[PDB]
């Protein structure tokens, strides 16, 4: 690909290939507590995943995803500041070089270690995650970020699984797994009108962060950097860090559910 996270062809070169880079929806962004709008319209947030839906994890070269099969909504995401039914498709982290940063989102100048990306495309409105993509009311992410601390024994199922998908390209079945047993214990949450955190960049992604965070390992974060972005032969390339720095909100409200 023409991106990536080196210094080259990292975060900060992106508006070069992709304009909308410097546009005014982008994510990942702080999260200023202060600056935030209680909003008493937001409904709770509500998710109902089928664990028959898990499909297959893949190696994606900068990062590696676990698909769902969307043909129908055996798992959805509701309630929020959504009136339609959001449909599950992926779920896949961010992680940085050290423990220090990793995560995308930060609150309040608080880095985390990394981030849990749970996403979601507007079946109600378009026919297909394709067409869905660009629309400014077409994605949904549920954003969790990940404390270092004890060992997450919900993540042992996809840790188990890296082993298999080593370097880019490859993939392996990956199922019966409900990922909502990775969120944390309350859904209280943030939202605002953002973007994908990587390219294309479109700023079709309606945003639901988690004020609460979930734990991980040393140990653990160190499994995810050490998947390797080359192709099986190559010499190893590790997955070092995936994380965007933080953009500017311009003018966009964070509103909170509590
Ligand atoms: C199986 C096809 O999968 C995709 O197209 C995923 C697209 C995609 C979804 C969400 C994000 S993020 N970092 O903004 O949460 C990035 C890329
Ligand atoms: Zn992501």
């Amino acid at each position: 690909p023409d991106w990536g996270y080196d210094d080259k062809n990292g975060p900060e070169q992106w508006s070069k290939l992709y304009p909308i880079a410097n546009g005014n929806n982008q994510s990942p962004v702080d999260i200023k507590t202060s600056e935030t709008k209680h909003d008493t319209s937001l409904k709770p947030i509500s998710v109902s995943y089928n664990p028959a839906t898990a499909k297959e994890i893949i190696n994606v070269g900068h990062s590696f995803h676990v698909n769902f099969e969307d043909n129908d909504n055996r798992s959805v995401l509701k309630g929020g500041p959504f009136s339609d039914s959001y449909r599950l498709f992926q779920f896949h982290f961010h992680w940085g070089s050290t423990n220090e940063h990793g995560s995308e989102h930060t609150v309040d100048g608080v880095k985390y270690s990394a981030e849990l990306h749970v996403a979601h495309w507007n079946s109600a409105k378009y026919s297909s995650l394709a067409e869905a993509a660009s629309k400014a009311d077409g994605l949904a992410v549920i954003g969790v970020l990940m404390k270092v601390g004890e060992a997450n024994p919900k993540l042992q199922k996809v840790l188990d699984a890296l082993q298999a998908i080593k370097t880019k390209g490859k993939r392996a079945p990956f199922t019966n797994f409900d990922p909502s047993t990775l969120l944390p214990s309350s859904l209280d949450f943030w939202t605002y009108p953002g973007s994908l955190t990587h390219p294309p960049l479109y700023e079709s992604v309606t945003w639901i962060i988690c004020k609460e965070s979930i734990s991980v390992s040393s140990e653990q974060l160190a499994q995810f950097r050490s998947l390797l972005s080359n192709v099986e032969g190559d010499n190893a390339v590790p997955m070092q860090h995936n994380n965007r720095p933080t953009q500017p909100l311009k003018g966009r409200t964070v509103r909170a559910s509590f």
